[PDB]
C-alpha cells in the first residue's frame, strides 16, 4: 500500500496533463513502447491525442472513482470514471481501464489506445460529421424584425474579366462610379496578398437595389446575418462576428463555422440564438466502418427573443437625436414594457458584421462622440428632472407644504456665510415661489432650500424607497444607480445639489425611467422589463399617492402655463405631464462647461407611455424638449 498511493498519484497526474491540453507531459508517463507495457512511443502517443482530441475539440476532463489495486509482481491495474466536454456536447458515464508498472520506484503507465476513449480497440479511427445550426432571430413585440439571418447581395469583381490593363482601370473607374465607392480601394481589393487571377474579390455588399454591372462585375448570393433598423438598434441589439479558434478553446459546443454575439443583445443571448451543434461522434474500424457512436443528436436552432420593443417608436425615437450625442427611453409605465432604447450617434451594424474595412473601424473608435456607447445603459446626473422626487420625498415626511410660498429675492443663494462663494443658482427671478412655481419655472433655490430644511436623515430615507444600489434583471450591463460615493454627503453644499440633480447623482436613462414611473402607478414603482414574457414586477408604496395626485397635477402645467419650461410642448394638444432639466458636467477636456438637456414626459391620463430623453453635451439653444414632438406623437397615438 505504500506504493499503490504513488500509483493514485501517476494517474492523477496522467489526467491532469490532458486535462491541460499538454498531451506531451502525458506521454512522458508513459512506459517504454513494448507488448506488455505500453503500446506505442512517447511521440505517437502525442500525436495520437492531439489528432484525436483536438479533432473533437475536447476539453475539460475529469475523473472520479478511481480504484488502484495490484496484479503482479510489478504491475497495478487502474480503473477510474470520467466525463469530457466535445463539440457535441458532454461525454458522461465513461469506463476506463488500464494497467501500470513500477519497474522501480517510478511508475509508469502501460499506454494503451483505450485511453483515448473506452472501446478503442488498437488501431481503431475517430470520425466526426457536424450539422451547424441556424442562429435565431430576435423580433420586437409586435413580429417585426430586429436581427435575422437573411439573404444578402454582394458585389465583387473577378480581376480576369475586368479588362487587359487601361480598360481594366476604366472598368475599376465605372464600378466606383454605380455603387458609390472609393475608386482606390476598387484597386486596393483586387492586389491584396490573397488574389489570384480567377478569383472573386468581394467589395461591399449591396444594400437593395442592384445598378448597371460594367465590365467584370458580378453579384454573389450570400447568407449572413442582417439588422434591418441599423444604426437605430446596434447599441441594444449588437452585432455578430466570426468565431475564432481562441473562441472554441473556451467553449467548445461552438460552431467554428458559425457566428458568435460580440455585443448587445446578440452576446447577451448568444446561447439561446446560436441554438445547440448537431452530428455524430463515431469510432471506426481500419476504413469508414462505424464501430461504436459515443454522441449523436440532431441539430437543434436557435430560440427567437421577442422583445418589448416597438420597431416603429425605436427608429423614430433615433431618428429625433438628429445623430448628434444622445438617447431615448420610452415605456409604457404601467408594465414597464422597453418600448424603445435609442442611443446616437451609432454605427452601422451591418457593415460590421458582414465586411468592415480597417479603417472603417477606426473611424468608429477615433470618433469622440462614442457610437459605441449604450447611452441607455450611462449613469448621468439626472438634472432638474431630480425636482420630482425630491418633492414627493418633501410631501411624504410633510417637509414640503404645497401652499406655502418661499420668499426668494435674486438669482444666487447660499444658506450660510460659511459657503464661501458657492450659491445655489436659478435662472428664472420670480419673488413669490411655492411648489407649483418652482416646477413650472424650474427653480433650484426652491429645491435647494426644501432639500436642506429636510434634513440629510429624512432625504436619504425617501431615496432609498427607490432604487438606488439595485441591479435591474435586464440583459443589460449597466451599472446600479448612486446617491452619492459614499453612504453621507457630509456637506450642505452637495445635498443642496442632490436636491436639484446634481452633485454625485449617477442615473442611467432606464433606471431613471424606472424611479420616474411612480407618478404613472400613484407611486408604485414599476421595474422596466426588455423580453416580452417576463412577469412585471413593481414596488409598492414608494412615494404617497398623495404627493403624486399633487406633482401630476403641477407638471401639466409646466406643458400648459405660458412660462412653463416644457411649453413648445403645448402645439401637440395631447395630454401632457413633463419635466426638463439642463445639467452641468465639469469637462476636463477644455474649460468651457458641457451640459445635457433633459426630458421626462407621459400621458397624465391614461399612463399608457412614459418618455425618458436626453442629449449628451448639447449644442446652443439645443434641447430634448425641441425633438420630443413626432416621438410624443406616436405613443399617444399607439400607447393609451
Ligand atoms: C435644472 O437643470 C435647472 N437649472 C440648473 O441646474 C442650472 C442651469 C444649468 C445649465 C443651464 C441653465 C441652468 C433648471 N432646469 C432647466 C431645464 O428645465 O431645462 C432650466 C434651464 C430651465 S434651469
Amino acid at each position: 500500500t505504500q506504493a499503490v498511493e504513488a500509483g493514485e498519484k501517476t494517474v492523477e497526474q496522467f489526467v491532469q496533463a490532458l486535462n491541460k491540453g499538454d498531451y506531451n507531459k502525458a506521454a512522458e508517463m508513459t512506459s517504454k513502447k513494448a507488448a506488455n507495457k505500453s503500446a506505442l512511443s512517447e511521440k505517437e502517443i502525442l500525436d495520437k491525442y492531439q489528432n484525436i482530441y483536438g479533432a473533437a475539440d475536447v476539453k475539460g476532463l475529469q475523473i472520479s472513482n478511481l480504484k488502484v489495486d495490484k496484479k503482479d509482481d510489478s504491475t497495478y491495474s487502474f480503473s477510474y470514471k470520467a466525463k469530457m466536454n466535445t463539440s457535441l456536447g458532454e461525454l458522461k458515464d465513461l469506463s476506463y481501464k488500464g494497467t501500470l508498472d513500477r519497474n522501480d520506484g517510478q511508475t509508469t503507465i502501460n499506454w494503451q489506445p483505450n485511453l483515448v476513449f473506452p472501446e478503442m480497440e488498437g488501431n481503431d479511427k475517430v470520425s466526426l460529421t457536424t450539422q451547424e445550426a441556424a442562429r435565431g432571430n430576435i423580433i420586437d413585440r409586435n413580429g417585426e424584425p430586429l436581427a435575422t439571418t437573411g439573404k444578402l447581395k454582394q458585389l465583387g469583381v473577378v480581376p480576369s474579366k475586368l479588362g487587359d490593363g487601361g480598360e481594366k482601370t476604366a472598368n475599376i473607374k465605372a464600378i466606383a462610379s454605380s455603387f458609390d465607392l472609393t475608386e482606390d480601394a476598387i484597386n486596393q481589393a483586387i492586389s491584396q496578398s490573397w488574389v489570384q487571377p480567377d478569383y472573386f474579390v468581394p467589395l461591399k455588399i449591396i444594400d437593395g437595389a442592384t445598378p448597371e454591372l460594367p465590365a467584370g462585375a458580378t453579384i454573389q448570393e450570400v447568407d449572413g446575418r442582417y439588422y434591418p433598423l441599423g444604426e437605430a438598434a446596434a447599441q441594444l441589439i449588437g452585432y455578430v462576428g466570426d468565431i475564432t479558434a481562441e473562441d472554441i478553446d473556451k467553449n467548445p459546443e461552438l460552431s467554428s463555422n458559425g457566428k458568435i454575439g460580440r455585443s448587445g443583445l446578440e452576446m447577451a443571448f448568444d446561447k439561446d440564438l446560436r441554438g445547440t451543434t448537431g452530428g455524430k461522434l463515431s469510432i471506426t474500424d481500419a476504413d469508414g466502418v462505424e464501430k461504436k457512436v459515443l454522441i449523436e443528436h440532431e441539430v437543434q436552432n436557435g430560440k427567437d427573443i421577442k422583445l418589448t420593443i416597438d420597431a416603429k417608436a425605436q427608429k423614430t425615437a433615433f431618428d429625433s437625436l438628429g445623430g448628434k450625442a444622445g438617447s431615448t427611453v420610452a415605456t409604457t409605465p404601467k408594465t414597464g414594457d422597453l418600448l424603445a432604447l435609442a442611443s446616437s450617434p451609432s454605427y452601422d451594424p451591418n457593415k460590421m458584421t458582414n465586411g468592415i474595412s480597417q479603417e472603417d473601424y477606426k473611424a468608429y473608435e477615433e470618433n469622440p462622440e462614442q457610437p459605441f456607447i449604450s447611452r441607455f445603459a450611462t449613469g448621468y446626473a439626472p438634472g432638474s428632472t431630480f425636482k420630482m422626487i425630491t418633492a414627493a420625498i418633501g410631501l411624504d415626511n410633510g417637509t414640503i407644504d404645497p401652499n406655502e410660498v418661499l420668499t426668494i429675492n435674486g438669482l444666487k443663494w447660499q444658506k450660510d456665510s460659511s459657503w464661501g462663494s458657492y450659491q445655489v443658482t436659478r435662472v428664472s427671478d420670480v419673488s413669490q415661489v411655492d411648489l407649483k412655481t418652482a416646477l413650472i419655472y424650474s427653480d433650484n433655490i426652491y429645491a435647494a432650500q426644501e432639500t436642506l430644511k429636510m434634513g440629510e436623515k429624512k432625504f436619504r430615507t425617501g431615496l432609498d424607497k427607490f432604487i438606488f444600489g439595485e441591479d435591474l434583471d435586464l440583459p443589460i450591463s449597466m451599472n446600479p444607480a448612486q446617491i452619492s460615493n459614499e453612504d453621507s454627503f457630509n456637506s450642505d453644499i452637495l445635498l443642496a445639489d442632490t436636491g436639484y440633480g446634481q452633485g454625485e447623482l449617477l442615473i442611467n436613462p432606464i433606471q431613471q425611467a424606472a424611479m420616474y414611473s411612480v407618478f404613472a402607478n400613484n407611486g408604485t414603482l414599476v421595474y422596466p422589463k426588455l423580453i416580452a414574457d417576463k412577469e412585471t414586477k413593481d414596488k409598492k408604496n414608494v412615494i404617497g399617492e398623495t404627493a403624486v395626485q399633487t406633482i401630476v397635477p403641477d407638471l401639466r402645467e409646466v406643458v400648459q402655463d405660458v412660462n412653463g419650461t416644457a411649453h413648445s410642448l403645448s402645439a401637440l394638444g395631447i395630454p401632457l405631464a413633463a419635466k426638463t432639466g439642463t445639467a452641468e458636467i465639469k469637462e476636463k477636456q477644455d474649460v468651457k462647461g458641457k451640459e445635457n438637456s433633459f426630458l421626462f414626459a407621459f400621458n397624465p391620463d391614461n399612463q399608457g407611455y412614459m418618455m425618458v430623453s436626453m442629449l449628451e453635451n448639447k449644442e446652443d439653444d439645443d434641447s430634448a424638449t425641441k425633438r420630443a414632438s413626432e416621438l410624443l406623437q406616436y405613443l399617444n397615438q399607439n400607447y393609451q
